[PDB]
């Protein structure tokens, strides 16, 4: 009776309190300690030695009480945590153990969810120094850490990493390292206020598998000039991705460092998310030191459904090669996305590209194995003074890209800077169905709109579609005689290039070639006999040994006469037609012809 | 000992009895009322003023209970607030404060979530009134209003408007306003059974951002004659979307009056969901009038991957002025939706389109800025008998829109009803990879294709491709003389046209201008001079001083002659070719050409 | 006194302590019960006679518990039962009643989610039985059966089919069996580890609506040579759909049997998602059969943005008949998928293919409707070594199909099996923006590209262009005699052809069929007359009395004379043109010709 009322004020009093469930007499008779038992929160581990409940604040270190939860969580199989809403719960110290080697805070555990719908904040303790809030290696050494598995953080919460800067460019610091994480995510949580290398990092270096991230905020997470580098989301285990996200920057060096994500194995996907203020969209890579988990080759790659404004560039592929693997980057689409360059100057940051196709980490432009890369039903968008803005800048090697069914409003199509890099170019196709937009019309005194400055182009199409004039290019395309060029397709339509003086150069007289297909506008100049009656016409000019047809895009003005309508050539260079002198007389005329070999 | 049990059963005997989670002696030592606090539900506060819990039911108006709860929960920081279910929550009187001039009947508050489980019901009290069922802002004018941030409506509930109409034509209602919202959302709901003017509207006049609804279903929310106008859900604020959501309507004023979506601020999204039985699909416009939050700029917005039967428009664009603002809309992208007019007479609903330009409110077609706009993988199908189905109606300015790559399977392909509007159109782009479907074949008499009823059209390329044999349409494409047409390219593929009488129509003679470059079949007749040997052939008509050059389409029956392969002109409009006699003698035959200028 | 004590050890104890939230004066004073029965775990019910907790595990069957939580929740009007984590829950018996005809262990009932933290195992009992293991079905006979409203089933948990194999073929096996089922779904949840006809499957023949299935996991559901067949969720209710999940198999067998998704009813899709291991991608089908609840057509079809790795076919299109209902299949959408066949031997599994239009369950090709389909943005690959891969296998009837912009690397592009079926085809529409690769260049020997091995072909467009060349296959496109060919246009583009020896071959000689519009390279002799001058060159053969025109792909090595640039015929079949000899003689040449009829 003494006894009774002591046990109920006690600790296990909940545990002598009766209970059945709406009192349904076929329900489980329990106690109340049993019905409390099935949730748990942050509540329930902080507290001091003597068990006393402590309040979370900016002077209370939260993180022991919450990896005491998290550990006792994960020796009865697992559950969620959860971290309570109405109050911050502010991290003060590294954690201990195998996350000491990866700077870490907390360590996460297989089957522990934490739903996270209070705030997480950094205290000033983390100030100038690296940090992986999270972690899921339980070892120093990565290779030889075991695997998270089933964990999932979500709720409507917070992470927020207090603002500060970060102390050498050489640290690292990162939300959510989930290691070698197997069917782990994170759902619904804003990341926001820091100066970090990642938000979230998934698997490592293969190692993980259904891995995602989805409806969640990263909100200026780049803040200063010491940050050496930042990719938002990292997806480094395959059957993994990131969808329905939000990302956003303000700061000026995000412009020129962050990108929202990097997609590194087989199988994974970046979609129908909205991406503001970053330098670039997602590198879409196969890096050889990353190959150990998944194996050396990158396929399956998706970036959909996109919507983004950033100041470099939207889709940076790669693949490299160390001394005993090469990286192969195959099977990748690009569709549906709608991509801006954001107002700047121009070269105000790095060089405006809606398809990068970028050289390794070191600069080599020769280790690279792209290829089955098709690019469909996207837009992209580069204000009128950009002139660092392309479709495509074409860096280092490439062995396939296809672009189909795109409207792309820029500076260039394809470019590469001369007295660079001269990539080897396989299979780049560029079919007529991608429209060229107006914006950049009357900016490009002295450019090509396809500036081909590569080494060489192979099995490669490309077919130029004006939509509007644009009279202050060079030309529309252009190769330089360095680049060589064989079993291609090249060609440019006459609408909006009457008045052109060059549409296609190959400044090496490359369109001769065997297996070269071309055609294109040009003006020729032809003289014909005096014959009265059916009259031959001849160029005056000898450079058109390379044309198989040629036919007339001028009117004739002329009653007494007319030119043919189409033109042969002869070995020695000269085109030649049958026209018609319905009276006599040597004719001199000047006409706009479609050039046409082998097509 | 007395004073123990009356404490037991005093409403604070729960915080007596102690709990210790799963008997841990390292966890907190707490009272059960400790564990209870941490979740909250409408029973908390659905009690009379001795606290005694009250039963929901139809006499009873719950919302003085709801509102408490949410002031209650918002004072300490926020939290979710479960509405439970296996009970009806009736609604039966409006709120007071600063949503009384919203005609609001619950206050949603910043940080507090309400987790709809049970089922909400407009009790008869609101039958024939405007209300607005959950509003966001704090003060009955907008522009005074504080902001409703980190709101979340979410669970597996219901809210049912009770199936009353409007009272008149001028009332509004709403399901949930959030106000100047940021970071709000709603996911998992079913709005359904009433007359109203939106279930959802995000944001206000561009203030608020990170809005979203997911996964809601709408069900019969129009079902008057009374109700003015209808858009399920209204997205204005920036960085904010709607996906996979389902939207159904019954009503025969649905199909006139309903849209499913308003995307009406810049980077907004409407994606993934499902549409039956309205009128439109979205509106994707910038009105001047509510550009004060985020610009005067709706750019980046993206309708995709929807399945919709409607009977009306499946996207209209807009944009309009005020004195001091004007509205600017570009970088729109349409891509992978699949579309349908649902079966219904000929001209019985607003004029079936996939795309339209529709001129502002008050019906002015001459302030329109719409471009960058592009249409791409598409579907869309009309019913043969429905006259009035187009894949653009394009009533108003257009300054560009590209279609690449879609199926479009109607009456028409490009319209404007000739005297009314005459639109301005710059860049309207239809690529040769669109797709025209066959379904009405046969129902085009009269009729043209393309039907260019504009006041002028520049810059802009019509590529026509048939798949399929319609001899009853006048004309693939025509162009009244009132239309001025220059800059363009204007071309009629020959497949299934060889028995067209007339394929391209220029009532002006407008494909005679300097920078039009067309080309189509017609069929022409042609007489030679008698000269054995090689021979001149001419026209017999004048009219093609325009034509660059034309080629045969016809074979030749004839053994002992052949017309020229190809033609040219003369000053005089006469076609002129080089054929072939054999024998001697003037031929005249009557030949299918293709017509060229300057391609 | 000794009353309360007693009282509050009782199974009443909790409702007589007493609890007001977070101690607000406002708040319902209740009692410690109330808050407890908000909520409701599977430990409410799993408990023997006296009502003593049963731990769960190996040796005890947990069915009977579930069933009487799910039966109580149903009793009060719905609610949440969480299955809890951290254990292991066996099922070990079937249920009773109306889901015995159903082989069902479980019976879902309306408005009673099911919260799945923890795992459902199955025990040894059902070894080699059938099970189903969820069911929404009330009575034995379906069409007796009532509905199964407002259920849904999400978690992190896991359903585990304990790897036992099938029996015998004739059993059937599945998760979840919704039933009749509206508003039901699916989220969140693993299936794995067993050997079963389906996971998941929504509706019962037509009847049913807004059910889905969202990010699940579905691992190695198929494991044995008895299994007959295979689709993990089954669609057949309409406005329902699968997104984001993800399926993956081990075992040979799925290889050849198994199906991601089969779509069965209007307004479905299968969006979003990762597919591994499988022999199908998704069946898109109305069956008469089946057309009992939602009508006879299945339209608004949508499968896109989906991930493969298969084996066989990635879409497989059908419609059939019964005695007194016909099935009929329009408006489908297939869009943004990037699929591959896996490395495996030429036929060493179902003919690999993207689209596959197949025939009904016997066998038979002349029963099919399947229209209005558009095919856009995918790309497919399969290995170089795949003979049996193709774009399209059309082994069946085919009222229509339309495919833009895609990238398709396999073997064929079309292909039907010779001396199989002869399908009767309308408005196949094959535009030039889809890229053919080069993947299975030179493995092409006694193959065509376009292999028309079909009854009929109308209404049908073909418009081949390579991207790269490929000497090996006979041909680009041969239609056999057998297959008529009518109001169709069929096109070789000459890029990359010049060395091959047939590009388009008619084998009836169709392509001179009245409303057929062709054009592609050949080679062609001709001889001259000597006249100097202006003079006429003459086929040698007399095969082209179809020609229209033709013109030069080939340059004139020659000085003294120059052929014609273009050709027109005679009613010999010769074709015919002007040229010009400088110096008289007959002149004798082989040249490259683009051959056209009407184009
Ligand atoms: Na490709
Ligand atoms: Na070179
Ligand atoms: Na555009
Ligand atoms: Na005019
Ligand atoms: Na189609
Ligand atoms: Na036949």
């Amino acid at each position: 009776p003494d006894q009774f009322r002591a046990i109920i004020e006690s600790p296990e009093g909940a545990g002598h309190v009766g209970y059945q469930y709406r009192r349904n007499t076929g329900s489980t008779m329990r106690m109340v300690s049993d019905v409390l038992d099935e949730r748990v929160s942050l509540w329930d581990f902080h507290c001091d030695p003597s068990g006393n409940v402590i309040q979370p604040g900016p002077n209370v270190d939260s993180r022991q009480y919450l990896q005491a939860a998290i550990d006792y969580v994960s020796s009865n199989g697992g559950g969620t945590i959860t971290i309570p809403a109405g109050y911050t719960w502010y991290l003060g110290s590294y954690g201990v153990g195998g996350i000491a080697g990866h700077s870490g805070i907390i360590q996460l555990r297989s089957n522990v969810n934490l739903n996270i719908e209070g705030r997480i904040h950094l205290s000033p303790f983390f100030d100038l120094k690296p940090f992986q809030v999270f972690v899921g290696f339980d070892n120093g050494d990565p290779a030889s850490s075991g695997n998270l598995e089933n964990c999932h953080i979500y709720g409507h919460g917070v992470v927020d990493f207090g603002g500060y800067e970060f102390g050498a460019s050489s640290q690292l610091r990162n939300g959510v390292a989930f290691g070698r994480s197997y069917n782990c995510s994170v759902t619904g949580i804003t990341f926001q206020n820091g100066d970090v290398t990642w938000a979230i990092t998934l698997g490592w270096n293969g190692y993980g598998s259904n891995c995602y991230v989805r409806k969640c905020r990263f909100i200026n997470l780049v803040n200063s000039s010491v940050n050496a580098a930042h990719s938002t989301v990292y997806v480094n285990c395959p059957y993994s991705g990131v969808e329905s996200c939000y990302f956003s920057m303000s700061s000026s060096f995000a412009r020129n460092i962050a990108c929202s994500v990097q997609l590194h194995q087989h199988d994974t996907f970046y979609r129908g998310s909205t991406v503001n203020g970053y330098c670039r969209g997602a590198y879409v890579v196969m890096h050889a030191a990353e190959a150990a988990g998944a194996g050396s080759y990158a396929y399956n790659m998706q970036v959909e459904n996109n919507i983004a404004v950033i100041y470099g560039q939207f889709v940076i592929l790669g693949s490299d090669v160390t001394a005993t693997v090469s990286g192969h980057l195959n099977d990748v689409i690009v569709s549906g996305n709608i991509v801006s360059i954001g107002e700047r100057a121009a070269f105000s940051a790095p060089f405006g590209a809606f398809i990068d196709i970028g050289p390794d980490n070191s600069g080599a432009s020769n280790v690279q194995d792209i290829q089955r890369v098709l690019v469909t039903g996207n837009s992209f968008y580069a204000p009128a003074n950009i002139t660092d803005s392309a479709a495509i800048t074409l860096r280092a090697n490439l062995n396939g890209c296809t672009f189909i069914a795109n409207n792309f409003d820029c500076r260039y199509m394809v470019y590469n800077a001369p007295g660079t890099t001269s990539p080897v170019v396989q299979n780049l196709v560029w079919d007529k169905s991608n429209v060229i937009g107006g914006t950049h019309a009357n900016q490009r005194a002295g450019q090509n709109l396809f500036d081909m400055q590569f080494a060489s182009v192979v099995n490669s199409t490309i077919e130029v579609q004006l939509s509007c004039e644009d009279l202050s290019m060079f030309s529309c395309i252009l190769f330089p005689a360095s680049c060589q060029l064989s079993y291609s397709k090249i060609t440019v339509d006459s609408a909006w290039t009457k008045s052109m003086s060059n549409t296609a150069v190959f400044e090496g007289n490359q369109q001769a070639g065997a297996n070269v297909y071309v055609s294109y506008p040009a003006t020729v100049n032809l003289t014909s006999y005096n014959t009265q009656g059916a009259v031959p016409f001849f160029s005056t000019d000898t450079n058109y040994a390379w044309v198989t047809s040629a036919y007339s895009l001028s009117i004739n003005e002329n009653l007494d006469f007319s030119p043919p309508a189409t033109y042969t050539n002869k070995a020695n260079g000269q085109l030649v037609g049958v026209g018609y002198n319905e009276i006599g007389g040597v004719r001199s005329v000047s006409v706009r012809l479609m050039l046409q070999r082998q097509v």
